[PDB]
């Protein structure tokens, strides 16, 4: 039996199985060939996960049938229990997902001297230019708009060292389930769909290369080229770009190309199948011998092999669970002063406590039960 392996690329080469072998079988195939070790990587047939002990047969894999083989180790440890709100991706040294520390400075001078009027209560507040306001202590600054940023937490960083904010990443204490995979995983993303349907980090890779593989990203007018909720939800195509960067360098960078790529297949063009130069080329209408050049092996324009004379060879080339769906959505009082044990209640997304008795004003953490400090601040400023 031929199938058809699409490996960081929109061409599928062909493999050759039997009904007995394994999905695992079949990663040491593609794992020896691509020079990658096999614990490595992830079959994906029709949008699902197939699993290393299932056979071509339990797979109902057929003649001709495309599969997606992604390079991401399944990684099972993680922290449910996580105390952090806010996820960053940090593009150096971690150049992945990470908890974010929120710092805040005066949008004038831009020094940590901006006395804010409140603390901050939700992602509008610190993504929002000039939202919340305070009076920077600077001497003769007239500063008046509080400026947030954000920095990667897992390592130090200067005052300039900052990392783009995840607003769609949260930390699932509420052990909400994934859409596709029904587990529960922390952090997880939130579609922005009515519904606002909950995908792991895992699935959402997953879901990203396959559909890049697939030329399956949705171009918008006033937005560019994104996805929408994998559910196939309205409007809900992700508006923030930059969510995209957590797939890592080498995927983000095939992503950036996805426009570029498009404009030269709607101009009757071809993109190039040798792994490596995947270019834009336009050769002529008619013209099968199809050459690498802007500024590299001579293929057939139909089979996307090496360029061969005569005929090509006979070998040439998604719902989600209603209960998983239901499940995965993200939607569906008083504590005592730590000194003077008068209670307190919590107005808002606000951590930042001040207790409101004259002898006592303590300011405190209302997570932490601790006096308020910096890496309160920095951690979980507001509940998200
Ligand atoms: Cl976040
Ligand atoms: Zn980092
Ligand atoms: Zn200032
Ligand atoms: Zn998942
Ligand atoms: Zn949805
Ligand atoms: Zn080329
Ligand atoms: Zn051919
Ligand atoms: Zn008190
Ligand atoms: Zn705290």
């Amino acid at each position: 039996m031929i199938v058809f392996v699409r490996f960081n690329s929109s061409h599928g080469f062909p493999v050759e199985v039997d009904s007995d072998t394994s999905i695992f079988q079949l990663k040491e195939v593609v794992a020896k060939r691509q020079g990658v070790p096999a614990d490595q990587l992830r079959v994906i047939f029709a949008g699902k996960e197939l699993r290393n002990d299932w056979t071509v047969q339990n797979c109902d894999l057929d003649q001709q049938s495309i599969v997606h083989i992604v390079q991401r180790p399944w990684r099972k440890g993680q922290e449910m229990n996580a105390t952090n709100s806010f996820y960053v991706y940090c593009k150096g040294p971690c150049q992945r997902v990470q908890p974010g520390k929120l710092r805040v400075q005066c949008s004038t001078c831009r020094q940590a001297t901006l006395t804010l009027t409140q603390g901050p209560s939700c992602w509008d507040d610190v993504l929002i230019p000039n939202r919340m306001s305070g009076e920077c202590q600077s001497p003769h600054c007239p500063g008046t708009s509080a400026e947030f940023f954000f920095k990667c937490g897992a390592h130090p960083t200067s005052d300039k060292e900052t990392s783009v904010a995840l607003h769609l990443i949260a930390t699932n204490s509420r052990n909400i389930t994934c859409i596709t995979c029904t587990d529960v995983r922390s952090p997880v993303l939130v579609f922005q769909c009515n519904s606002r349907h909950v995908i792991c980090l895992d699935c959402f890779h997953l879901y990203c290369v396959t559909r890049l593989n697939d030329r399956q990203f949705v171009h918008d007018p006033q937005l560019g080229y994104s996805l929408p909720c994998v559910a196939g939800c309205p409007n809900s195509l992700i508006k923030e770009l930059h969510h995209f960067r957590i797939l890592g360098e080498e995927q983000y960078n095939r992503y950036q190309q996805y426009g570029a790529e498009e404009c030269v297949l709607q101009m009757g063009g071809v993109l190039c199948p040798r792994p490596g130069c995947g270019a834009g080329l336009l050769p002529e209408p008619d013209q099968r011998k199809v050459t690498c050049e802007g500024n590299g092996f001579a293929f057939c324009r139909e089979c996307k092999e090496a360029y061969h004379e005569g005929e090509c060879s006979a070998v040439f080339e998604y719902r989600v669970d209603e209960r998983a769906a239901e499940q995965a959505r993200w939607e569906a009082t008083t504590k005592p002063c730590p000194r003077c044990h008068v209670p307190v209640e919590k107005n808002g997304g606000c951590m930042h406590m001040k207790c409101p008795q004259p002898q006592c004003r303590l300011e405190w953490c209302w997570n932490c039960g601790c006096e308020w400090n910096r890496v309160c601040m920095g951690d979980h400023w507001f509940d998200v």
